[PDB]
């Protein structure tokens, strides 16, 4: 195979990220960008991330539409969050929290514009630098789901023909978005213990046993090392209730994130990134 003469007109291509993911050049600034590859849903994943403008969300450059589809991303120098999490490697407790909060407005944003990620994991965050204090932008929207429903319209009428089960859906509808709760929920506890709370591992109880009663695997040793205000966080995220399960906002207010120095780093971070951007102010 080969790569298009449309994309190739653009960009120098290079080394593999991730066997698909490859770093390219832009022929245009000399700059480098990251370049995924998909084999021939593309096109809505593409429409979600042109209309999405949040520094903790992934920005496409350009799309490429042919034998397969090639997006253009800016480059994550840091990686997956999955690789500073394998096997039972500990993040610092200041270093979950700077991760974390940025997760938590990254998917406030989503939630708020009606998207849905449905598939947060360690392996879909991507760190900006090789550096442990830095940003941290939410990748791979293929399974996002975007919310006026079919059950909404249907009410408008009389239920004389409706089927219960029908009628029963309405009071659970609308929390779709406490899936993606859940997620960040099951990764801040990977991150804080080096270790997943549910799994198969020395365990008899299934896995869909484990998630559906919502009781995870906990290692007192690992959690002493971690503070009361982080796992009180990681109880109220892993709630097998949606509509009893805590959202971003709720999250957010929590007091493990009541940390100004944080905030500060995080805030100090942004600016370092937009001093390349910055046009002259007015005043
Ligand atoms: O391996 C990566 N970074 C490490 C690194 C450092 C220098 C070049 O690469 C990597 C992997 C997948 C990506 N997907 C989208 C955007 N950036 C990505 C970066
Ligand atoms: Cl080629």
């Amino acid at each position: 195979s080969v790569y298009p003469k449309a994309l190739r007109d653009e960009y120098i291509m290079s080394k593999t990220l991730g066997s698909e993911v490859k770093l390219a050049f832009e022929r245009k600034t000399c700059k480098k960008v990251a370049i995924k590859i998909i084999s021939k849903n593309v096109e809505t994943e593409i429409e979600i991330l042109k209309k999405l403008n949040h520094p903790c969300i992934i920005k496409i450059k350009n799309f490429f539409d042919a034998e397969d589809y090639y997006i253009v991303l800016e480059l994550m120098e840091g990686g997956e969050l999955f690789d500073k999490v394998v096997g039972n490697k500990r993040l610092k407790e200041a270093t979950c929290k700077l991760y974390f909060y940025q997760m938590l407005l990254a998917v406030q944003y989503l939630h708020e514009n009606g998207i849905i990620h449905r598939d947060l994991k360690p392996e879909n965050v991507l760190l900006s630098s090789q550096e442990e204090d830095c940003l941290i932008k939410i990748t791979d929207f293929g399974h996002s789901k975007i919310l006026e429903t079919s059950l909404m319209r249907t009410l408008c009428g009389t239920p004389t023909y409706l089927a219960p089960e029908v009628l029963v859906s309405v009071g659970t509808a609308g929390y779709n978005r406490a899936v993606d709760c859940w997620s960040l929920g099951v990764i801040l506890f990977i991150c804080l213990s080096g270790y997943p709370p549910f799994s198969e591992h020395r365990t008899q109880v299934s896995l869909k046993d484990q998630i559906t009663s919502g009781k995870y695997n906990f290692i007192p040793e690992v959690w002493a090392e971690v503070s009361e205000k982080a796992l009180d966080l990681v109880k109220k995220l892993l709630v097998v209730d949606p509509k009893a399960r805590f959202t971003t906002e709720e999250a957010l207010r929590h007091p493990w994130l009541q940390d100004e120095d944080m905030k500060r780093k995080f805030q100090d971070l942004l600016s370092e990134e937009n001093e390349s951007t910055a046009l002259p102010q007015v005043l």
